């Protein structure tokens, strides 16, 4: 009647869970691999951060599932916020990710909160956050089902990369966000996407420039360091007028191409070797905090060493993933190479 969430916390659940509410809405990744054919039933409320930040793939879900108009959100990001203190909503449980408001609230209110990760450390947090999952949320053979298909997929990768000696991977630098923000070269460290460079066999140059999963590194070391690959992650929207890498749902290749040249040319990084020698990729941002993340490890590996994977194909392996898990179709763009 417990679980042990991703927090080491432990929390009493019931054994009916039917009202489920998203502390952070891009959680709707993890909760929709375990809802089969009706992702929206169990939701009764989520914070902003999907419909807001992540238009295309709500878009995508709107078409085939119209009330989810009537989910109401959370959190003061977006207005459509109308509950603040208005939890009327029943929950039954809340699910967020490891580091507030809302919490504490809860917490006092009596309704179970479970701590999940698939950000600080997706390479350690990844399985566990969706097993803990699957018993929060009484779908564990779903969530077994899934862990098999992203172990046998990171395996495909990591089959090849366990043996590659150190001083034979390439160095990579990931702007994550990148042209979104002022100050440059937001990244992953010890953690976060530098846990997919890992796996798939690359040398994050921001690993040990940075404490924790994600920080800031000045463009200046960026070019002092001279990586073999570039790596910007986005997500922004076609025709959008805030800069960034345009990938996602309702992104076409040739929409994503165009506006990976356009974060190419920026001052500084247009100087990068990685830049102008054909060694430079862009990837959908939003893996950067979800178990959908080994259609990135998959990508980066490809890129690394194209002769060795040239048999594995990621848009299969996302087709996979949509028919065994999903109940939309797969489309848009999700990575590009320059
Ligand atoms: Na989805
Ligand atoms: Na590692």
């Amino acid at each position: 009647a417990t679980v042990t969430d991703m927090a080491g916390r432990t929390v009493t659940i019931p054994a009916k869970v039917e009202r489920i509410l998203l502390g952070e809405g891009r959680l709707f990744y993890a909760v929709s691999l375990l809802e089969g054919n009706k992702p929206l039933d169990r939701i009764v409320g989520w914070q902003g951060d999907f419909r807001k930040l992540d238009p295309q793939t709500y878009a995508i879900y709107k078409a085939k599932f119209p009330q989810i108009d009537q989910i109401p959100l959370i959190g003061n990001t977006t207005d459509s916020i109308s509950p603040e203190k208005v939890l009327t909503l029943n929950p039954d449980i809340a699910i967020f990710g490891l580091s507030s408001e809302l919490v504490k609230q809860l917490e006092k209110a009596g309704v179970p909160v479970v701590f999940v990760d698939f950000r600080n450390s997706p390479l350690k947090n990844t399985l566990p956050s969706m097993r803990l999952l699957g018993k929060a949320l009484h779908r564990e053979q779903q969530a077994e089902n899934y862990i098999n298909f992203y172990q046998d997929n990171v395996d495909k990768v990591t089959d090849i990369t366990n043996k590659i000696p150190e001083d034979k991977k390439p160095s990579v630098f990931i702007e994550l966000r990148a042209g979104a923000s002022e100050e440059c070269c937001g990244t992953a460290g010890k953690g976060n996407m530098g846990d997919f460079i890992d796996q798939a066999g690359g040398n994050n140059i921001a690993k040990n420039l940075l404490p924790g999963s994600l920080g800031t590194v000045n463009l200046e070391k960026v070019l002092a360091a001279k990586p073999d690959i570039y790596i910007a992650s986005g997500g922004k929207s076609p025709g959008s007028d805030a800069p960034g890498v345009v990938l996602g749902a309702q992104v076409t290749p040739e929409q994503a191409q165009a506006s990976l040249q356009k974060i190419l040319g920026r001052k500084g990084i247009n100087t990068l070797s990685a830049v102008n020698t054909g060694h430079s990729y862009a990837i959908w941002h939003n893996y950067y905090n979800s178990p959908y993340n080994v259609l990135a490890i998959q990508s980066f590996a490809k890129w690394f060493y194209p002769e060795q994977f040239a048999d594995l194909d990621p848009k299969k392996t996302m087709d996979s993933l949509y028919s065994q898990f999903l109940a939309v179709e797969p489309s848009g763009t999700y990575w590009i190479e320059a």
